[PDB]
């Protein structure tokens, strides 16, 4: 087996309170399908989905991890710098 490789597509930034639209649908398993699609919203917030939504509460700079997991149970991330105005 090869581990998948996460892509992530959305915005880089939006604006306090507003939800920001996340897809991890360009995500590849070369080899095979990913099965699930986490995310890390970088605030403590988390959630499962090919396409996930997350509103920011706070003014700032956060780090979102998206984990695909393949259908072997091999995992990769990548980390997305989103800023967030007021
Ligand atoms: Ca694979």
């Amino acid at each position: 087996n090869k581990a998948p490789i996460a892509k992530v597509t959305g915005p880089s930034t939006g604006a306090v309170g507003r939800n920001i639209e996340f897809s991890g649908k360009d995500s590849k398993d070369e080899d095979g399908k990913i099965v699930s699609y986490d995310w890390d919203f970088g605030d403590g917030a988390t959630s499962r989905g090919k396409n996930s939504v997350h509103a920011y509460k706070k003014a700032g700079t956060y780090n979102v991890t998206l984990k695909v997991t393949d259908d072997k149970g091999a995992t990769a991330t990548e980390s997305f710098t989103i800023e967030i105005k007021n």
